[PDB]
Formats: structure tokens, C-alpha cells, sequence
């Protein structure tokens, strides 16, 4: 019976090897980032509304044109076979039974059309190959498999720095491969040829400064999502829970607009709601929840943040997510 | 001999169970509000002035048609009896003792009418039933024994998580029962209901939003506690403290401006004095001193506290709570 | 051989009973203010200038008509045999010796007429008493004896709540006494019939709020102490380094603006008068250099800080102290 | 293999005298200075630009009409013998295999002819000696020898109060020679006389005001470095990097603006670069290296800088240091 999100996380360290533990935990250079996410959110206070009807609360919302339970979707995260055996299988099955999206990644350690097989709502995660022509071929079997959105990885010209990895000598074991096939730094043009070869959003994931928000809008994404990638690639980027307001008045709603980056609670999802968010996604909990119990972990952290948004979103006056969207917030300190 | 308030949570740590100590002292998710309530505080620094005239110092105040030896009344607490055998009785002695208005609760672990039966100036903390009949006839109950104001609790649509209790599986004894008794979410349809069955000021206890002030004063509420609930219900919400200033503006008077959360010394009243309160709330240290001596010990609390009131209020230059509220602040750091 | 203040701290820690350094270092409440007067100069940083010519660099000053030979005064200290037999003695030797003024104190440990005779800058610092004619006796008396400016206290309507001397049921010992005797609160009458007896500038100490330095110009003051009495009265008063900025624009050279509390270095001085201050007070440093080696340990005290303000003087390219008076500073973090 | 600039700290704390260690650590006073150089840089967070053409990425820079590798050179540090037999040859040689430019100081362990022998691309950094016509032969000396611009240290009119020195009684060993000979505070004076007698490039080090960087172009500088000298002069003086946004605006490109203090990662050049300098000055990491490893040491430091850099920017999208400049910048806390 885990209580918050941080349960997860001790049960995850207990069970996994401590090189893979840091795999999933670290940041790039100083961590500086991956910390910042954090405290960025810790400094977040919301205003809450008083005795608004509530009779009728509701989580859902309406995405890339699907229902999701809950305000949020499993991030990308590569290699899910090095937390729990089942690896995708199992998180897929999990976000399924929770009406919750997934995103299947390029880098996945089962391929991209069993995972989509598991049903529910599964998104694509493009990293851009060396030629347009293989891109697109990745698009189209997700498309083909009935992916419902490409998440195009756009902060990604290269891997980040990790230098616990570094230190770690960390490589991937032999049992856990690139289950796609048996890269090159994306550009706007990129974009383009992702837009022209699918009749599915494009979601453009890692931005962070305002001007490239507004060039995702006019480019045709359907949404972007605000993040500097958990801290994992340019150590000092911002947090995008820190540029999401800015950003949500930039594109005047014409994207979804989606954040990630420190998500650790209920709490958390409504304060990204406050600032102007659609959703959110969570990556390194869903992962410390398939360590430490597989499927069923994963279907436990969904149920407590299923609860904890719900709660939160009550204690606040909101009877719909929209409703949170109009909150108010003030920053305070530590 | 306490010399400040922190003497007394040091001896109801070493006297109560840690499961009730945790109810006491605990709040909902990571405890977020909880600490910012204190912190917001510690940010506070008043602007004294020198040189007035302080033959006639006074810390008394009018407030609902009553006069109060000090701008501070015993917040609502449920089920005193977890603390000390005498509960409420003697927590409302000590108050009546005192010249401090004693808040009963709802769920009052002795019944209302023996706790109003010791006199003073008893308030009558409101939870919403159920069904409008119950709910107003409870507010008949206080009002027939001569209760002078109904504090309508509107943050408790229902209770927050408090992880301490969940972990520690925390249950009332069989000995503390709510003896009122042999609930539902308010709206500002339940608060026009009580506000038309009963002649006695109607104060918000929970207000956040400056709105939400504002539209309290609309409704015909006599008062408004600026409050977080001590950081037991929403985690995140911000502190009282931090908006009560603009609160105070925005309501001009239209109905009195309380405040609670963290307030620990005559320091911190006179600090929520010159950010514009009519008066605060204190909770928790009440608490500690029933733990630590019964009535007594509450008694002994109230006296630390009209002592450090009146002392910061004459070293600040106030011969009265009015001048106090003239005061200026400076937020600092640390 | 000392190389900062602190070094002095610890030896008066090693050398004075516990009770007695805890009179000294102490704070009133939570020594909130005492902790801020630190924290408000850690955040300061000034902005030097390079270049100019330094062939004369000077630390002198003209305060109260006299020249001092640092912007800087030894604060008034109240029972200063309480830290060595010598008392104020030693002190007052070692201040006229290194051509800073010396305050002698209401509550002076050896008479006011004994230490004036010492020689040097004595100036006398006034507690209002009982009555106007001993007040007024006392200030004759400091005035036949050549003391130069009276420093009436103005922020001590009675004593604040200093809770080490409370716990450790802190008293004179038998051998110290308020030696000028065998006190009510002070207003603006108090100060007009100081100002009306006395050709001597009276300087107003313990002034935070700015309309209180406007009037105490208006009442003709030729000098205020802009000062929180080193944390020991109101505990959350604001720090005078805090408001002596606005103070100073005020007053608009109406009158001279002292500053006090938690001056540690010649770069502490220099951040004072960068803020605008004419000069300083240094109270508890020049106590730990009388307890830890009597006159000779105030004399190095005096000589280190010279040190320390011509440095800091010299490397922020000013000759004089109304150069330093026009660097500009920034305010940072920790 | 060191991953990151810290590594060589660890190493070069192992393997000093700690009386020498504490000579390159210290700062002046209680070295608020020092850390405050740090703590700015920590505040700083890029907004990173996505999609760019990555194709051609160049850390290269054109200064004082030579091409330098990295936007980077090694600062002035005197007595290199201290920290490895073979000194400033070492430094020199490891930097002109890297194609970043080496200062040469005034207080060199080797002489500045040798030095420059080495090639490269060295400049010269001047104390200004006790008479003009010394201080011009220096000049004079340099320029013959081959360095491409005058390094006019401006915030030395005297050393600061290093107190690790002076408690440790530090002392140069017989060993280290200020190998240059067998000094006077500057003025603009001294500048106008620099700046007549050569033709290189004469650069002001250690400006902080921003009329200090008007006046340094309008004197005729060809640059200058906002620094407050490692924290090693003005205890108190703001960091360089607190001030490099308003005067880069200041000049509006009438010279070079350089910062140092503190940078300690290729992360740290982007937020210099973002915040408008042209290049940085690094010291302290040089001779972590230098002590740890002699001149392999320095090459495994530049080689890990100019990784660090190429991934900083390309990571924020920035295929050259003028696309860098014009990242903007977010401050965040701790
Ligand atoms: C171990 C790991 C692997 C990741 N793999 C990918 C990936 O393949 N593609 C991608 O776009 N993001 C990837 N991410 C970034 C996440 O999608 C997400 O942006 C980040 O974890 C921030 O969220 P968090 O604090 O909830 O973990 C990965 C993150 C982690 C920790
Ligand atoms: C143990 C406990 C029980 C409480 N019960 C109630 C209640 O029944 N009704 C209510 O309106 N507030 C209740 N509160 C909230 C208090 O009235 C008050 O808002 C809160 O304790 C903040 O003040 P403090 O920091 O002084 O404790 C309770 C608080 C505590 C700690
Ligand atoms: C032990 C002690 C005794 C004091 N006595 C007096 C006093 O008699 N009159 C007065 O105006 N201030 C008194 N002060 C306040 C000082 O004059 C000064 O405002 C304060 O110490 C702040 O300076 P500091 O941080 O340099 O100590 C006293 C302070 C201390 C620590
Ligand atoms: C041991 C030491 C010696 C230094 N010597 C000189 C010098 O001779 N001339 C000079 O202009 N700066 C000197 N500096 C200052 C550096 O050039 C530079 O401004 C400072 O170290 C800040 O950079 P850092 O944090 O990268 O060390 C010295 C610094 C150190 C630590």
C-alpha cells in the first residue's frame, strides 16, 4: 500500500542494480537541471477556490481527439526492459486499464507494434535517424500499428553528458536491444516532413523558449511539450514548468500544451494545470513503480495519482481540469 | 515556566501517543503548506514605530459585538479528548479565563451545549451535513446555547491526505467519540441557508482567493478567516498570511479579516495585525498545552501570549490593535 | 595576533561565563532580528570603482563637530564590567586612543564622569527615566562632564523579552552596578525637552520607520541611529542596513544617519556607507575584545578594523568616506 | 579520465602542500566573494533554441584579430612553479596545443620571454610597478617578445586580505622567484600611458561599474574582463557575472567584454556567452590540472572544456558563440 509517489522510488532503489538505478535517477552535467525541476515546482503555490459545485468531478480530458482518464500520459523513456522484465509490456498494460496514454519510444526494448497490440492509447516517440526516408518509415508503422500522435523528440541533437553513466561505465546488457531495428540532429525541415507524411498530431517534445513554442504552432504541431528532458541534456536549461506560463500566453491556445519534468504528485499535476497546461507527463516514477512490482506496481502508481488529482482538484473547487487551468498561483520560497 | 510557545510542543511530544502527537502536528501530501505557513511568517518583518504615548497600552479588541481581551481566538480543533481527558472543557475554561474566544467544533469530542455551559465567548465551528435540515439544525443547537458567531468551515469538501495518519493507521480510541451525534461539500448555496436561519455573524473559515473574499462580503458574511487549514487540506494551497494583505484591500472593510496558520508567538499576531488581520486563529499550541497541563497549561499559554503581545505591540510604538494595523512590513529572507 | 572579529568571538566564548556571554550574544524571542541584522549584510555587494587616485586615501570623518579618526563609534554597551574588571575603562582608553568616539552608557558600570575623564570622543546615551528633572539631570551631568553628543535611546519604552537571560535567570552579580545612581517610556515631548536643555546634538536611537527619521529632523535631531538594538527589543523588527537606504533619501542630509547591528568587518562599514550611513556603531565586538584581553584587546579590535576599512576603502577606489557614501551596490543571495 | 572540471580539484587537494592549496583556493576576507561567483552562476538557466542547423557547430572565436579555439583563455595566475615544477611553461604549452590564448603575468615563476617562446597565442598581464618608465619597459618587453595584448590588472591599487595566507603565514619557497625582475596603484592615467606606448590591444581586468566599462572604451581599451578577481581583492565586490548583462549593453560593442570567476564547466561558458561576454577567463581549474598532472593535466582539462562547450551549445541550439549570445537567460533559485 504505497502513500506518495516517494514510496515507489525507495522500493525501485532496494531492487535494482545500482548502475541502472542511476541510469534512470541521473541528470547531465552538475544535475543542476534535474534539480531545478523540482524546486521549480516546490516554489509553485496555488490559490485555491472555495465552495464551487462538486458533484459531479471529473479527470478527463479530451486529447489529440481521445478521451484520458487523468490530465496526464507516461512519458518516453527508453529501454524499459532494464527495469522489470515484462519492460513496455507491462507499463503499456498498466496505462491501458488506467485509460491513460502511453508513449512508445523509438528506443524501445519491445518493438513498437506489440506494444501498440496491447491497445489502450498508445503515442509514438520519433528520434530523427540518419535519413528522412527510415524517419518516416518509423512513422508510418506507428501509424500503421494505430499510434494516435508522433511525439517528435526535439531536444536531442545528441545525448546529454551523464556522467554517473560515465563513471558507472554503463552499457546496456546483452538481453536488452533497440527492439525497433534489427541518428542525426532534427531540424524545422524535419518537422515538415513529419507533418506532410502523417495525418496524426505532431507533438514536439522538449521546448523551451517561447519564440520556438509560437514556430511549433506555425509549423502545424498539434502540441508541444515544455521540457528540458529530466535534466538530461543541456545541464542549466531551464525548467519548463518555469517557461510554461509564458508559453501558454505565446501560442494562445493554438496547440495542446503539455509539460513535463519533476511531476510527483496529484499536487504537482494541479499546479502544471494552474500555470496553463493540458496534461503532463511522468516519466522516472512510472519506472520506479515498474521496478519495484511490474504491472500491478505501475497500475498502483496510476491509481494514486488517479486519487491524488482528484483530490486535489476537489480541495481547489475545480470540477473539470478547464477549471483548474483558471486557478491562480503565487511562487513562494524553499 | 514556559517562556515560549515552543516549551510547550517539546512537553506534549515527550506526554502524547506519537500516532495522536502525528494527528496533531501533521499535514495533507509532503507537508508543503504546513512548513510555508511558518516560513511566510519568518519572511515578515514589521516596521516599528518610536516616541507615541503608551500610557493606556491595550490589546483588547470588539469584534462580533463582543469585546475580546486579545485579536486572537482558539482556532477549531476536533476531538480534544485525543489530548487530555478533559478536553474541550478545559481548553474552553482556560479561553473563557482569559477573555479569548473558544471555537467548538462540529465534531467536538464533548457536546456543544456543555462546552458552551462554561461561558466566555464560544464560537461555533460549522461542517456541512448531509442534508440542509441537519446542518441548519445544528447551527439552532449553537445558537440556543448561546454561541455568538457560526464559523462556517468551506475548505473541507471533503478531508485531505495526511500521510502520517494513513501510515500509521490512526483511528479514534473508543473513548473519544463526536458527541454532537448519536457530511457533504458546502457551496455558497449552503452558506446563504445558514446565513438566512440564523441571526449571529456567519464567518468563512478557508477563504484563499481574493474572489472568493470578495464574494463572502456579497453573501453577507460578518468575518472571513484567510486560512490553509494548517496545511491539511490542499498541499500547495498557499498560506493565509501571503494573501491576506491583498485581501484586507480588497474586502475595505466590508467584513472582519481573521487569520490563521503557524502564528507561535505575540510576534507573529502583531505580524498579521500590520499585514491588515482583525484577528488570528492559534490551533496547534493550544493543543500542546492541554497535552502538556490541562487547563492549566492553557491558561498558562494564553498568559505567555498577552504578555508577547502586548510587549511587541508597545515596543512597536502601538498603544492599540487599530495602530498596529497601521504598522508597515518588509518581507527579508531566511 | 587577530586577523577578523571573529577571531575575537571565540576567545570571549573561551574566557566569560556562559550566563554572561549569553547577555551579551543574545537576542530578544527567537532572535529572528538578530539573525537578520547578518543575513541583510551577506545580501549586499558592492559595486567598486578602479582607478582613481589614492594618493591620500583617508578613513577621517566630522561628526558632531569633532573629527573621528574611522566612520565608526563604540556603540553604547550597558555594564561593561560585567566582560573585565577594568569595564568601561579599558573600553573609552583604547576608543580615544584610536580616535573613535566612545558612548557612555545610562547604565554604565563605572560613573559617566570617570570615563568622560578619560579623555577622547565621549558621547552619553540616554534612557528616559521616572521623571523629566532626573532625565534632564542626567543630561546636564554628561554635558558638564564634556560629552559631546547625547544619544537618547528611543526604541526601550521598557526592555525586551531576551529569553537566554529568562532561562538562565540572568542578574548582576553583586560586584557590578548601574553606577551613575545611588524609567518611563519616552515620547517626542521627551525628546523636545532634551533638545530644549542641552546645546549638544541629540541623536535619536533605534529609528526604522521613515517618517520617524523625517520627524526626528522636524524635531530637530542632529543625528539618528537607524537600528533594530541588535535584535534585543521588538524580535521581527526590521534590520536598520534594510532601511537606511530610504531613510537617507529622507532626509535628504537634514540631519547625520547613523547605522547599527551586525557591523563585522571594514567591508561591512564600507557596505553601510555605500547605503548612505555617515558613520557606524560596533557593539558586541568591541565586548569580545574587553573580555578576551581588556584595553590592549580593544586597542587591536580598533586597529584591525582601521585596517579593514582603509582596504576596503582603497580597493573600491575611494579616498574618502563621501566617495564610499557614492558606490552603488547589488543585492544577491546567501 | 577526469569527466568533469571537479575531478581535477580532488586531485590537485591530494597532491599540494595545503599552505599552497589554500594560496589558489582563498579568497580575501570570510570569502563571500568567492562563493557569491559560484552562487551567481548556479542562479543562471539557459532557454536553449531547438531545430537549428547543427551541421558546421564552431567553438571558435576571432579576439584581438587572432582565431582562438574556444571562446575561452587561461587567466593571469602568478607563481605557476607553486603548483608544478615545470610552471608556466607547462600551462603555455598545453594551451597553444589547444588554440587558446595564455596570459602571461607580471609575476611569472618563468620569464615572460620564455613564455612566449613557447608560442601560441599569449598576452601579457600587468601590475603597474612604482615608476611609469618600469611599467613601459614591461610593456615593451612583451610586445617584443611576441604577445598580442596588454592584460592591465585595474582592481590591484594593493593585494586584498587573504586570511588562509596570512594564518598559515604563507610565503613563496626559495625555489619561486617572481622570475620577471632581478608596485604603485593605476590610474586612468596609467592606462592613457599604456595604451600610448604600444600597439596592442590593452585590455582593463577587474572592472565591476558599469561607468568604469564607458570609461575603459572611451580611454581607448580594446577590451576588458568584468571580474572581481576571484573573490581574492574587494570582499563584498559583486560578482563579475551580476554585472556582464548591463555593461555588455553599456558599450554596445565599443570593445571586448570577458567575465571570469567561477567558471567551471562548459555549461558555465554558454551562460557567459548568453549573458553577452565575448570569452571567459579561467584560473583555479588550470592549475587544479597543472598540479595534478603537469602539462598532460592541462591538455586533458582544455580537451574536456571544449567538449563541454561544443555539447553546451549545441544542445541549446547555437552552431556558433554569436548565436550563443543571443540565448536569453532565466534566473531561478539555489
Ligand atoms: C531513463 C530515461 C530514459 C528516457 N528516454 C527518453 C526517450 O527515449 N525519448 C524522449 O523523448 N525522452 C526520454 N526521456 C525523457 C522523459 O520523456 C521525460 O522528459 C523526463 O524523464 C522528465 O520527466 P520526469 O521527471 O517525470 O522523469 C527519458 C528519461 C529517462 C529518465
Ligand atoms: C488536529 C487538528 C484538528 C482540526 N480540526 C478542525 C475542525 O474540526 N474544523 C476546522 O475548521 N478546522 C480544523 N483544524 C484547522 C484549525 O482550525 C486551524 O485552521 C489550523 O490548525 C491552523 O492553525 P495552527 O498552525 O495554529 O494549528 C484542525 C487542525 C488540527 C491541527
Ligand atoms: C549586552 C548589550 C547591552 C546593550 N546596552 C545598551 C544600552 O544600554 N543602550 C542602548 O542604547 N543600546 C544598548 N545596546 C544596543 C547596542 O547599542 C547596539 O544597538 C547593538 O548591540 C547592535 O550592534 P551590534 O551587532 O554591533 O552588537 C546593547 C547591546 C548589547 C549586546
Ligand atoms: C593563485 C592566484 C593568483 C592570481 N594571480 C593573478 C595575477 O597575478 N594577476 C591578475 O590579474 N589576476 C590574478 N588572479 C586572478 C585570476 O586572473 C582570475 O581573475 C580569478 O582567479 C578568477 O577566476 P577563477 O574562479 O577561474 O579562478 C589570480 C588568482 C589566483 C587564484
Amino acid at each position: 500500500t504505497y502513500v506518495s509517489l516517494a514510496d515507489l522510488e525507495r522500493a525501485a532503489r532496494d531492487v535494482l542494480p545500482g548502475e541502472i538505478f542511476d541510469f534512470l535517477a541521473g541528470g547531465s552535467g552538475t544535475e543542476a537541471s534535474l534539480v531545478a525541476n523540482r524546486t521549480a515546482l516546490e516554489r509553485v503555490f496555488v490559490i485555491p477556490r472555495m465552495l464551487r459545485d462538486l458533484t459531479d468531478v471529473t479527470t478527463e480530458i479530451d486529447i489529440f481527439g481521445r478521451r484520458a482518464a487523468l490530465p496526464m500520459a507516461v512519458a518516453p523513456v527508453a529501454y524499459q526492459r532494464l527495469f522489470h522484465p515484462e519492460g513496455e509490456l507491462a507499463v503499456a498494460r498498466a496505462a491501458r486499464d488506467a485509460g491513460v496514454p502511453y508513449t512508445i519510444c523509438t528506443l524501445s526494448s519491445v518493438s513498437l507494434e506489440e506494444i501498440a497490440a496491447v491497445g489502450g492509447r498508445p503515442w509514438f516517440q520519433l528520434f530523427w535517424l540518419r535519413d528522412e526516408k527510415r524517419s518516416l518509415d518509423l512513422v508510418r508503422r506507428a501509424e500503421d500499428a494505430g499510434c494516435e500522435a508522433i511525439v517528435f523528440t526535439v531536444d536531442v541533437p545528441w545525448m546529454g553528458r551523464r556522467l554517473r553513466d560515465m563513471r558507472n561505465g554503463f552499457a546496456l546488457p546483452e538481453w536488452v536491444t533497440a527492439a525497433n531495428f534489427d541518428f542525426a540532429p532534427a531540424t524545422w525541415e524535419s518537422v515538415e516532413a513529419v507533418r506532410a507524411h502523417t495525418d496524426l498530431p505532431v507533438v514536439l517534445k522538449g521546448i523551451l523558449a517561447v519564440e520556438d513554442a509560437r514556430r511549433a504552432v506555425d509549423a502545424g504541431a498539434g502540441g508541444i511539450v515544455v521540457s528540458n528532458h529530466g535534466g538530461r541534456q543541456l545541464d542549466g536549461a531551464v525548467p519548463g514548468i518555469e517557461m510554461l506560463g509564458e508559453i501558454v500566453a505565446a501560442v494562445s491556445g493554438g496547440c495542446e500544451v503539455l509539460v513535463d519534468g519533476g511531476i510527483r504528485s496529484g499536487g504537482d499535476v494541479l499546479k502544471a494545470t494552474a500555470l496553463g497546461a493540458s496534461a503532463v507527463l511522468v516519466g522516472r516514477p512510472v519506472m520506479w513503480a515498474l521496478a519495484a512490482a511490474g504491472q500491478d506496481g505501475v497500475r498502483q502508481l496510476l491509481e494514486l495519482l488517479a486519487e491524488e488529482v482528484r483530490d486535489a482538484m476537489g480541495l481547489a473547487g475545480c470540477e473539470s481540469v478547464g477549471a483548474a487551468r483558471r486557478l491562480n498561483t503565487k511562487l513562494g520560497v524553499v
